[PDB]
This record gives structure tokens, sequence and C-alpha cells, in this order.
């Protein structure tokens, strides 16, 4: 028999999930009505495929993109200057936030975006990706612009993910089972408005893409979250010393949220950006527990 | 300091090439009986072969010699019994008490179907069983003092879920506990001492709910590891994994005080309730094989 999770995850599917998201760019960009989209790739040391992500997104620069900007943090390979060739503006962890010393991990990389950047609406695209695909932003950027109440929208890739499958879904399902309908909760490539992300806090290193979707879900529901499909694309082989400290980080971020305490054996969490930056700016809608 | 304990317990508690004979063992056993056990549910294919390397144990060693069938539908129980082993079902060891799924079940089970004062565990779906596993499994009971629970583990040629879930949680909530290799191992022998008085987490989360168990009761230095061999993973559907690692989630919140929803993955199976201590069914059985000097 169909639990209340299942029941909560069709309906979410009918009503904020986009296998199919054709928006033309033309129409979202007609849809905007005075807002503005900023586009940020944190970067540490992708030489070989930076480039290649800002071309993907360069064409929309001056339309539907506002900016378009590399979040470096701390390369010592070509990634810089490859990405000023093609296109981007590269701003440093350091001039992001002058005022925080930076401390390592890609949660400190677009958390500090969100004092670089003005758009209304805030796109990430890791830097890493073989094969971009120039629709990622405005497939992104759909549900923000055109769906009431949506806040943060994570794309997804149709297979031809351990960690999702064996660490994330499973500890959603104990947790907080209405988000095993977000198909890949770690996904880099996601969107939210300025509303949300300056209002959370921000998770370090591997756990902030977990951390930012259960600080959504905590303080909006299932109705502020949609997703929506990238594309087909194979996944990528990751070394297993990697993805166990991207489960340890993501337990650690999921622990945090979830009143769970956690011993510290294997970084901290930053403070809502709204505490440095855009201090006055308005609140994000209330969602009340009482009446 | 916390890896200098990991380390020390490693020294004392771990062995990477146990040398045990079994004339010595069987000399070591001095009044206690060894009773082995193999969970089968259609293990039709293996079942057999992991028998045959206990069976010369029997009548020296190993006393008794069960597989706990789980309801097969193969040729499971002709094919062990021919091996050499006794085939009980699940209603037989435990008549009184309706059965449920899952390995912890059957495991729980034999207790009741058993005699021995240490009980060994060997899955019955390996293809590469060794005759020296039982043996090495027993080595540090025998002859240590203190010991309750020994965990077989395998070198591996030069799993995803004792990697991505199992360690990783161990170190957020029992941080000691990352010095077990492999703490979802089917390869295990413990006391009648603990295992009749602790609860039997169900299905996948037998093993990680007795290892919790242990280590919060008697401790660190009554858990130790031994290698069985050098084994290659076995590969499994990610389905399996991800329903493995959602029961492993599920006993170790369990033994946390964590809520658990209960949910289980698009729909998986999942347990939160355990079997509670054999000794509080069969508490005859359970004070007759105490040692008269238990609580001297
Ligand atoms: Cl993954
Ligand atoms: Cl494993
Ligand atoms: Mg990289
Ligand atoms: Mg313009
Ligand atoms: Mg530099």
């Amino acid at each position: 028999d169909l639990t209340a999770t299942d029941l909560a995850r069709h309906r979410w599917l009918t009503d904020n999930s986009w296998t199919r998201p054709t928006w033309t760019v033309a129409e979202l960009e007609a849809a905007k009505a005075g807002r503005t989209i900023s586009v940020v790739l944190p970067a540490l040391n992708e030489e070989e495929t930076v480039g290649g992500v800002v071309e993907t997104i360069r064409p929309l620069l001056g339309g539907l993109v506002d900016e378009l900007i590399v979040l470096d943090s701390g390369s010592t390979d070509d990634t810089e200057i490859r990405a000023m060739a093609a296109g981007a503006r590269v701003i440093s962890r350091e001039v992001a936030l002058p005022e925080v010393a930076p401390q390592p991990g890609k949660g400190e990389v677009l958390w500090r975006s969100l004092a670089a950047t003005t758009g209304d609406i805030i796109v990430f695209i890791d830097s890493d990706l073989i094969d971009p695909d120039p629709m990622f932003v405005p497939k992104l950027v759909g549900p923000l612009l055109l769906s009431e109440g949506v806040h943060l929208v994570k794309g997804f890739y149709r297979r031809p993910g351990r960690v999702t499958e064996l660490v994330a879904r499973p500890l959603l399902a104990a947790l907080r089972p209405e988000l095993t309908c977000v198909l890949q909760p770690l996904g880099g490539e996601y969107a939210g408005t300025r509303e949300l992300l300056m209002s959370v806090p921000f998770a370090p290193g591997y756990g902030v893409e977990i951390g930012l979707l259960v600080d959504t879900y905590d303080r909006l529901g299932l109705d502020a979250i949609a997703q929506v499909n990238l594309g087909v694309r194979a996944h990528r082989n990751r070394p297993l010393t990697d993805l166990a400290a991207m489960s340890r980080q993501v337990i650690a971020t999921l622990f945090s949220r979830c009143g769970v305490p956690d011993s510290g054996v294997g970084l901290v969490d930053r403070p809502p950006m709204n505490t440095l930056r855009g201090k006055l700016a308005a609140a994000l809608e209330h969602h009340h527990h009482h009446h």
C-alpha cells in the first residue's frame, strides 16, 4: 500500500519535476520581469574543462544571464586564465569576501559567491563537467521564473552514483523521507533565489549540496523544491577514498541538520550570508509552524 | 590518542596471520563446546561446498554443524545434509514463535537449536570456503582472555556498503569501532554468554547490531578480528546494496536512539523491531548453559 511519502512524491513529481524542461531561452528572458540571473562556476584546478563549461553559457550572457563568474578556490593550474579567455569573470575567494579568512572546500566557494554576485537568481554549475550542454542554465532557471513558490531547482541527469544511492538517499529515507523524491540530491548543477540562499547556513566541502537541500526543506517543504532533467550523462568514476570522504561529510551535514550529534572523527558551517551582506534585504517568505 | 587506541587494539585483538592449528585449538577447548551455524535461503549451488570444509572438524573441534534453513525451495536442504550438516528449519528451531523474514531471524533462532558455549556463523553463499575458517574464528575465544566476538575479515586482491555506509557511520556514532575492518561480515563467532543475552536486529542489520551491542555492553577488548584469507569482493546489484545500507542505517539508528522513519527505498524492506534476547524465551536452556563460575 502507498505510504504518505509515496503520495507526496507522486504529486511532487507531477507539479515540481520536469523530464522534458523545454522552455525556450526567449520565453525565459521575457519572464525575468526585472529579475537578474548570476551563474557561478566553482573551480579548483579544472584547467581541462573550465573553458568548455564557460563556452556553453557564454551565448546567454547579456540576455538570459546577467553575469558569468568563475569563483576560483586557489588553483595552481591554468584554470583562471582559461576561464578568462573563454569569456568569464574570475573572482577569488579573498576578493569575493575580504573580511573572512577562507577555509577549504566547495561549500566555502559557493557561500562566498553570494557576496560576489548580484543576481536575484544564482545558478551553480560544476566546472569539472566534461560534456556541458548549453541548455543547462535555461532548464535550471525555468521553475524559478515561471513556477510560483519554487526557490531551489535541482538539475538531474538521466543515465544511459554510489554515494547518492547508498548514503544520501537511504539517510534521507530515515531522517527526511519526503526528500527521497529528489533524484540526485548531491548534484552540483542547481539554482536558487537570492532570498533563499542568503538566509541559510552553508555546510563545508562535500556537504554543501545536501545541506542546502535539507535547510530549504526544513524552511519551506517540498513545495519550494523542483528538479529538471539536464540530459543523459554517464556516471563519472571517482576514487573510493574520495567517495568515502564525500560520504563522511554528507553524513556530518545531514546529522547537524537532523538533530544527530557527530563525533567529529573523520571545517565549520558558515552563517547565512545575510549576516554579512544584503543585511536589510526582504526576508524569505514565512512558513509558519504556529497559527 | 584515538588512533593510539585503535593501534593498540589492532596489536592485541587483530590477527592478519593466525598461526593456530586445529590440534592446539582442540586442546584449548577445556570443556567448552562449539556449534557452527550456516544460515541458508536458496543456496543450492554453494551450501554443500561450505559444509564440506567444516565437516572434517565435526566430532573434534566442532561439536555440531547445522544449516538453519529459512524456507528454501531449491535443493539447499538435501545438498547440505549430503555434505554432513544437520538441517534445521526456522519452525523447528523455535516452534511457538511465528517466523519473520531476514537473516537476523535465522541467526537468533539458531540460539535455541544449539548447545555450544561458542557459536560460529558462516555464510552458506560463499563461493570459496576454506577449512580453516572455523579454527581462525574460534582462536581468540579459546586462547585469549576476555574476547566474546570474533569478526572474520578478508584481505582484498591488490565492499561499498562497508566503506561508504558502515565505517563512516561508526566514525560518527561509535568512533572506536572504525578499527573493525569488515563490520558487516557474515563470518564471525561469539560466546553463548554474549549471544544469548542481546537482542537481535532484523534482516541485514544483524551483524552491525551485534557489533555495537557487544561494544557497548562488553567493551572494545571483547571484540577481535582475524584474516580468513584473500577473497575478491562479490558483485551485488546496486538495489541490493542500497536495501542493505538502508537496514544497516535503521539498526545503527535504533542502537543510538535516532528516530528512524521506517520508510524504505522506492519499496525496500526496513524493520525497526528487534527480537528479544533468547534468554527471555529459553530461560532454562540459557541457565543450563551458563557456566557455574559466571558470577564468581
Ligand atoms: Cl553520487
Ligand atoms: Cl560491503
Ligand atoms: Mg576537481
Ligand atoms: Mg542588458
Ligand atoms: Mg591564486
